[PDB]
């Protein structure tokens, strides 16, 4: 069947499109040439829907079948729960978009009578009808990007009041079914620090090691009505709640396996048979579908001891190597097994002999020395995306903040320290809004985040090598330098400069404040301060932080 069928409606949208960086006082000082920096627009959405428009053609075999089986086996072990209206509202971001039907996530946040009242109403029409398709909206989404350009990316969602119930009835299987499912293959249970431990490991672990990346093409339009009903026997594995077990079923059938498109001007602009983007089983159903087809491809290839890490799409596999010649074939036939499985690669498969030469959630594993030489290892990645959204988010102000979640996530990294520590913390300290909470993402959910909350925050993640670390490798260097040189930003010593000057001011504040400038910008100064354990680290709430992925989810935690 098709992945999509359009009715020539256009996708639209609700409002005028920025597709230009600004030509700003103070996204400037970070990246000069503008003219490099895009955003995507709807008027791209057409050359997206000829990529993901396509007919797919699954054979399932006896490998697929067994290790499906051994997946059921696991999930049987968990007891999920269903939520209460009120502890679903609670999940709601305060600027998710607002129901079609006279409210909004305020009202949905402060449990309002009309919101309430709603939610309950769509709740009993999934455990009365189990047929009718859920409506969707389809939007082209907006992101930022450097030129060598991308299509948009086509977002499908169904309304506010759903969005509640899918809450009550999956919140609890997606957060604790794949990690009893996968085990350690499950990568939202980590953090970076403990990502970059398990792959080295895993390398360390092998008699001889063998790696690589497979990237498949337009994911979610490779899964089909099929692979959407194995998932959901998954689900009906786990000890459930009598509504919550009719909710799922439901919503497999009317929202999951396919449905109807509407663009923002309410026209009809098609039928999806494939998976939604903007569900909370998105991520959930990715990852399991992932390795699922993985692990059956791995038998089938005759791929000796495979372990793996899925998030989603993302997929690395790291086995045993039986020799070039041997490793060679036995990729293809990995390949070929997927293919039918109904996952064909975008860019093919490479084997790999070393580490850092794999490239997994878009990270690469890298070296550096802390303060007492010895060799720490952590997750780094080519900045040019990480800069190009840096200065989107100066000249424009954005309902998620990229440019903070790259800080904690990335807080070891030669970029993340000299570039956007300095940029954010000079423009926030000349606002006196150091202290004022944003948004960002982690791991596809939403926290508020006050910047000088940071020290503490890196600390935990990172531990206090993250402020220490120094001889960085040639290779990371080299990608640091000629990235600053293609997007036009100011060399390493003016940030150096820049750097010395917020640590002063921030120094003088005390508070906080001084915190930052210790603990943050210690590589800025000779006359390094003493970096100890800092009070408010150790009872820091981090839980919710690293335990599942909520992509396309609307999920807000804190
Ligand atoms: O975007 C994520 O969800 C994400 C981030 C991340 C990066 C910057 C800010 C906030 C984040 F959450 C991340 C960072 C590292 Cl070092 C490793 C994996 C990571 N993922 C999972 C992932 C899964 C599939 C594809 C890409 C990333």
């Amino acid at each position: 069947s098709m992945s999509y069928t359009w009715t020539g409606a256009l996708i639209t949208p609700c409002a005028a499109e920025e597709s230009k960086l600004p030509i700003n006082p103070l996204s400037n000082s970070l990246l000069r040439h503008h003219n490099m920096v895009y955003a995507t627009t709807s008027r791209s959405a057409s050359l997206r829907q000829k990529k993901v428009t396509f007919d797919r053609l699954q054979v399932l075999d006896d490998h697929y079948r067994d290790v499906l089986k051994e997946m059921k086996a696991k999930a049987s072990t968990v007891k999920a729960k269903l939520l209460s209206i009120e502890e679903a509202c609670k999940l709601t971001p305060p600027h998710s978009a607002k129901s079609k039907f006279g409210y909004g996530a305020k009202d949905v946040r402060n449990l309002s009578s009309r919101a309430v009242n709603h939610i309950r109403s769509v709740w009993e029409d999934l455990l009365e009808d189990t047929e009718t398709p859920i409506d969707t909206t389809i939007m082209a989404k907006s992101e930022v990007f450097c030129v060598q350009r991308k299509p948009a990316r086509l977002i499908v969602f169904p309304d506010l009041g759903v969005r509640v119930c899918e809450k009550m009835a999956l919140y609890d299987v997606v957060s604790t079914l794949p990690q009893a499912v996968m085990g350690s293959s499950y990568g939202f249970q980590y953090s970076p620090k403990q990502r970059v431990e398990f792959l080295v490991n895993t390398w360390k672990s092998k008699k001889c090691p063998m790696g690589f990346s497979y990237d498949t093409r337009c994911f979610d339009s490779t899964v089909t009505e099929s692979d959407i009903r194995v998932e959901e026997s998954i689900y009906q594995c786990c000890d459930l709640a009598p509504e919550a077990r009719q909710a799922i079923r439901s919503l497999t059938e009317r929202l999951y396996i396919g449905g109807p498109l509407t663009n923002s001007k309410g026209q009809n602009c098609g039928y999806r048979r494939c998976r939604a983007s903007g569900v909370l089983t998105t991520s959930c159903g990715n990852t399991l579908t992932c390795y699922l087809k993985a692990t059956a491809a791995c038998r089938a290839a005759k791929l000796q001891d495979c372990t793996m890490l899925v998030n989603g799409d993302d997929l690395v596999v790291i086995c045993e190597s039986a020799g070039t010649q041997e490793d060679a074939a036995a990729l293809r036939a990995f390949t070929e097994a997927m293919t039918r499985y109904s996952a064909p690669p975008g860019d093919p498969p490479q084997p790999e002999y070393d580490l850092e030469l794999i490239t997994s959630c878009s990270s690469n594993v890298s070296v550096a020395h802390d303060a007492s030489g010895k060799r720490v290892y952590y997750l780094t990645r080519d900045p040019t995306t990480p800069l190009a959204r840096a200065a989107w988010e100066t000249a424009r102000h954005t309902p998620i903040n990229s440019w903070l979640g790259n800080i904690i996530m990335y807080a070891p990294t030669l970029w993340a320290r000299m570039i956007l520590m300095t940029h954010f913390f000079s423009i926030l300290l000349a606002q006196e809004q150091l202290g004022k909470a944003l948004d960002c993402q982690i791991y596809g959910a939403c926290y508020s985040i006050e910047p000088l909350d940071l020290p503490q925050i890196i600390e935990r993640l990172h531990g206090l090598s993250a402020f220490t670390l120094h001889s960085y490798s040639p290779g990371e260097i080299n990608r640091v330098a000629s990235c600053l040189r293609k997007l036009g930003v100011p060399p390493l010593r003016t940030w150096r400069h820049r750097a010395r000057s917020v640590r002063a001011k921030l120094l003088s504040q005390g508070g906080r404040a001084a915190i930052c400038g210790r603990y943050l910008f210690n590589w800025a100064v000779r006359t390094k301060l003493k970096l100890t354990p800092i009070p408010a680290a150790s009872q820091l709430d981090l839980s919710g932080w690293f335990v599942a992925g909520y992509s396309g989810g609307d999920i807000y935690h804190s």
